[PDB]
């Protein structure tokens, strides 16, 4: 059928805060993960409607798209950083439940997945 | 406005020869280039009738694709490894001929050419 709207990125019933942590995650790891050369099919949500691929929003019912991620990140949409790591995580798994193991988008999926964590482990401390 | 024949994939008057490397190139590089999650538009020869490209002949005069390639190999048609190489290179750079900068068949297309590339790094040694 036809794409989904993509997941919101606005929430004005929650309270926003700037922290060390999110502001890093916005300008430092999205910043990185988005120029990376097996970025593009990760930037958008997947527009199934497009590539004729029927069944993505059959077996992806959370979908999730470094787009998505930078307009919550802008919108203060995530209150504690784990909400956005997740996020990236959500955005990995769904490469690899859509796809078969040892696939070329899976091992691009897994290469952005190496280099998250590497910008992860240098995080800022929590407050 | 129609399609042109496809690319002659037979020479009854050349010499055949199997190599190391035209085995590679058919056993590996052609097979992992065809499985790319990517590989679908570059498999047959653009059917421009049907996608309603009426200019894209008037523009490529030089048409190649992965299928022609494929049956090139299997009938012995190239002497050298690097004839095989030359269409490959020629069905990528038809691809940013047609197409324009950022468009998603080109980010396919240089996705594929990365992995051709580092495949052909691989090559086995030249007898």
């Amino acid at each position: 059928s036809m794409n989904p709207p993509p997941p919101e990125t606005s929430n004005p019933n929650k309270p926003k805060r700037q922290t060390n942590q999110l502001q890093y995650l916005l300008r430092v790891v999205l910043k990185t993960l988005w120029k990376h050369q097996f970025a593009w099919p990760f930037q958008q949500p997947v527009d199934a409607v497009k590539l004729n691929l029927p069944d993505y929003y059959k077996i992806i019912k959370t979908p999730m798209d470094m787009g998505t991620i930078k307009k919550r990140l802008e919108n203060n949409y995530y209150w504690n950083a784990q909400e956005c790591i997740q996020d990236f995580n959500t955005m990995f798994t769904n490469c690899y439940i859509y796809n078969k193991p040892g696939d070329d988008i899976v091992l691009m999926a897994e290469a952005l997945e190496k280099l998250f964590l590497q910008k992860i482990n240098e995080l800022p401390t929590e407050e």
